[PDB]
């Protein structure tokens, strides 16, 4: 029994953070086999930032002017590239502590691990999600650039986050491994700003039935409703329209509670027109959305690796 | 800006987890140096639980009862030992991973990581709190007898938890790693349950401090109180006395936001009094009390290790 915000074991990942620093600036890298990855802003200085050219910046830079320390060793850098937002510079030294892995662009309301860093040690772990509106709400302080985020599958660490920026509302904004943005955000002084953001449905719906399957059950009836006519209570509330294909992935969870699919979004359509009166939730006054239907199987059936 | 429920990063600890087998049971131990930690329940049988003798189990027992599976491979015991309700299993091989490590007994209201596994494998890291009656809110399935729970306080692990026991209500009992439980639990089946719970109110004001921190002020007002008169308002919503000490304590918060604590706490008896009215802070609808002020500054401020 139990369910909490469960991160995934950062060690894999811990081997591979690293420090590099270009000038005065200081941020993390991802150092993996003979490769480091970081962000490329590193590369700017305070004074450039309305519209940095980064082609420019990056040719007039030699392989001595990237600091790159890995704990108590200092890495030799043998050349440097661009792909997209992030700066490539390739070591001397191949990691030995490089763990199985891959390169994942997710989507919208995917959950994955942050291990935020600073000077390349970290400093702790926890879970987020990828909004709809392709933001981050993390905790990350000045330093914390280059820290990755990341899901484990058995023993392969997908990596699928780094991160570039806090906006000016406090949330966060960053880039795949491969250096494309999530959003429209860019690596830029702007006027850029977070867009109005909407509640994963199947998210609130899983966890609705991790909920279940922990002894929690004041909020269920006996009603049912069509996607349609849920998706027009959805709509209401800034809600995540619940397509088909939610449906199907939520089938593992419908099968182990006995309660299916439409049977749950009539509980939670009661749930948004009346509230909670005063009762909790697995331990939250709120709907939750930053749980994936993986994310309860994973918890709820002990998944490790 | 940010705040999230951040666990510290587990790699010294996964290093460590090992699997232990006694008969048809299997569990999960610690290895630290050439010693394997774990419940001594596993030396139980399912029949004789209701008061089983543990010195005349474990006088019956050799070293080839226990089969200690590290990884891929396989430890081989020469002795065992019981220190209160923990097993000493002592193994021809040190672990060359060991951490920089020691052993504490944590009082209630404090916090710690906990590793949650499953044959020796690590499947997930959380945070959570050593309740005022000595239980903790965890997520533990059937095989996570053994997972440990830890802090880091630079490059030490404290390890202050092992993993027991469920009780009735779905929370959950274990001892410090010198095998002396928390509470008034025992490790035989009785009509052992949970006491009363109390909520941790230096906690909450942490939190409290946490939220204005991070730009969140709605909940603040002009108004003190003294020691006594919120001490009284604390006992009638279920809420731990607040001591000298703990206003000692949020010291340095209160330096920082330059809120005396006494306002915070005039802040904090208006919230209980007359709710939240629709509002949240820090994403929550309820007034959270697992962070230790020690935690709002290593997430306000950014320390590592
Ligand atoms: C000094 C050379 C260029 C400059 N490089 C850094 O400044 C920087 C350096 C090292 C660690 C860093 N760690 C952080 C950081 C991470 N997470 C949360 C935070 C919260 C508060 C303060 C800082 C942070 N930054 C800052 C750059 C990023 C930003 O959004 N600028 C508008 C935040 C770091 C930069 C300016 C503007 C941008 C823009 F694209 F947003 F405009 C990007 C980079
Ligand atoms: C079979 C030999 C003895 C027996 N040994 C185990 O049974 C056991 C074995 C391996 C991994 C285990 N992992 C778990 C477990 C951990 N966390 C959450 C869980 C939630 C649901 C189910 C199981 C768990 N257990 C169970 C023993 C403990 C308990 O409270 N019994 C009343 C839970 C494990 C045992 C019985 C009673 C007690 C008592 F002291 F509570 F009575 C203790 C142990």
């Amino acid at each position: 029994s139990g369910f909490r915000k469960m991160a995934f074991p950062s060690g894999k990942v811990e081997g591979c953070m690293v420090q590099v620093t270009c000038g005065t600036t200081t941020l993390n890298g991802l150092w993996l086999d003979d490769v480091v990855y970081c962000p490329r802003h590193v590369i700017c200085t305070s004074e450039d930032m309305l519209n940095p050219n980064y082609e420019d910046l990056l040719i007039r830079k030699s392989n001595h002017n990237f600091l790159v320390q890995a704990g108590n060793v200092q890495l030799r850098v043998i050349g440097h590239s661009m792909q997209n937002c992030v700066l490539k510079l390739k070591v001397d030294t191949a990691n030995p502590k490089t763990p199985k892995y891959k390169f994942v662009r997710i989507q919208p309301g995917q959950t994955f691990s942050v291990l935020a860093c600073y000077n390349g040690s970290p400093s702790g772990v926890y879970q987020c999600a990828m909004r709809p509106n392709f933001t981050i709400k993390g905790s990350f302080l000045n330093g914390s650039c280059g820290s990755v985020g990341f899901n484990i599958d058995y023993d392969c660490v997908s990596f699928c986050y780094m991160h570039h920026m806090e906006l000016p509302t406090g949330v966060h904004a960053g880039t795949d491994l491969e250096g494309n943005f999530y959003g429209p955000f860019v690596d830029r002084q702007t006027a850029q700003a977070a867009g109005t953001d909407t509640t994963i449905t199947v998210n609130v719906l899983a966890w609705l039935y991790a909920a279940v399957i922990n002894g929690d059950r004041w909020f269920l009836n006996r009603f049912t409703t069509t996607l349609n006519d849920f998706n027009l209570v959805a709509m209401k509330y800034n809600y995540e329209p619940l397509t088909q294909d939610h449906v199907d992935i939520l089938g593992p969870l419908s099968a182990q509670t006995g309660i299916a699919v439409l049977d749950m979004c009539a509980s939670l359509k009661e749930l948004l027109q009346n509230g909670m009166n005063g009762r909790t939730i697995l331990g939250s006054a709120l709907l939750e959305d930053e749980f994936t239907p993986f994310d309860v199987v994973r918890q709820c059936s002990g998944v490790t690796f």
